[PDB]
């Protein structure tokens, strides 16, 4: 396979949030067959960001998902040709983000190019006031349709003071060549910001992702 | 506690689907602390139903959910006063259902009164053409807000021929008196039609529901 037991990745992300332009670059590493990975991000343009970092954390790596042998692994099969993904994030206060990725491979390093567009975040809401405290551990429902893998997730951000701020994800993963399609299944994830500087111009994230066929 | 290790229930359900009125009565039993239950339904008015039975199967019992000791059990705590629930089902082809319940207790028997309103099912879609083949095993995301328990579930019906027909649930459970609120958690369920007659005027269902605090 072109996917080694230890791999690196490079992320080039750019976008807007309520009209504010930014660029981010990241250096990641992980164990694709263990579903373990980490990434170090730097804001390279438009920093310090005037919005919560948490809306960007799920946008910087599906090859690093642990798949049991009896569940086809859509994204690993897509390489070396690679894949793209598209995502809609619908927040409960009306904000909407559209995110797209292109993923390729060069040797032992995946290359991700990400475009992020977020808007209608209320100026006094938790994203513009930076009151979020990370995503709850979560489960993505996945199934195959028309050669694409479609995921849906009822996500939530923890808030300063104890509440939750809800977000619905719809993710569409598109392999660049046909692959063996999986059945109806789930992916459980833990995604955490494990380090950052005062203004989130440098951020470190760790993610564990494990696929399964229902409890 | 007023909830015994073995209990029964009676269901009185009525409603409309694309303007077609019906009534259903059910007799259920289960082990509330094991999350195990079964129910036998009879269509008492408006039968045979011109729509897929599956849209009604999740509307006939939250007391029968296995809760670990370290997760407060919102619905069991609500008794003997009881609780109500409200549900919105949004199907991917535009159909929408609104469902409400009132649940009370009389001795060893819970009493459920259910009102179902479903509409905009396309006449050539899988519900009106009876092409559904049961719900996939699923996971409800649950959290506490304003004294209510709010659940969300990315559900799917299996289809004749191999596809899936998606439905999003939003359920709101409302205890009639204040109870100890749980943290952010999940409930996994298997719900199956285990017997039926030719025209689904008699149906038997079995459900296993188990709460947990993330994999
Ligand atoms: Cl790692
Ligand atoms: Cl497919
Ligand atoms: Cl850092
Ligand atoms: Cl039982
Ligand atoms: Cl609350
Ligand atoms: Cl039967």
């Amino acid at each position: 396979s072109v996917i080694a037991k230890q791999m690196t990745y490079k992320v080039y992300m750019s976008g807007t949030v309520n009209g504010h332009y930014f660029e981010v670059e990241g250096d990641g590493k992980g164990k694709p067959y263990e579903g373990e990975q980490t990434v170090k991000l730097t804001v390279t343009k438009g920093g310090p960001l005037p919005f919560a970092w948490d809306i960007l954390s799920p946008q910087s790596s599906i090859p690093f998902t642990k798949y049991p042998e009896d569940i086809p692994d859509y994204v690993k099969q897509s390489f070396p040709e690679g894949y793209t993904w598209e995502r809609i994030m619908n927040f409960e206060d009306g904000a909407v983000c559209t995110v797209s990725n292109d993923s390729s491979i060069q040797g032992n390093c995946f290359i991700y190019h990400v475009k992020f567009s977020g808007l209608n975040f209320p100026p006094n809401g938790p994203v513009m006031q930076k009151k979020t405290q990370g995503w709850e551990p979560n489960t993505e429902r996945l199934f195959a349709r028309d050669g694409m893998l479609i995921g849906n997730n009822f996500m939530a951000l923890k808030l300063e003071g104890g509440g939750h701020y809800l977000c619905e994800f719809k993710s569409t993963y598109k392999a660049k060549k046909p692959v063996k399609m999986p059945g109806y299944h789930y992916v459980d994830r833990k995604l955490d910001v494990t380090n950052h500087n005062k203004d989130y111009t440098s951020v470190e994230q760790c993610e564990i992702s494990i696929a399964r066929k229902s409890v």
